[PDB]
């Protein structure tokens, strides 16, 4: 499946993941998002819920 644009449920998915394994391991989160490949995790966790 390919998703577009991020729902906050997906958002608030992937900080509890991150919490879990690390902002990193991108692969293993993103198995747990229907959807979602590793670098789109990646991504929205650097540039939008965990920014500089
Ligand atoms: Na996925």
């Amino acid at each position: 499946l390919i998703k577009g644009p991020w729902t906050k449920e997906e958002d608030q998915r992937v900080i509890k993941l991150v919490q879990k394994y690390g902002p990193k391991r991108w692969s293993v989160i993103a198995k747990h998002l229907k959807g979602r490949i590793g670098k789109q995790c990646r991504e929205r966790w650097h540039n939008h819920l965990n920014p500089e």
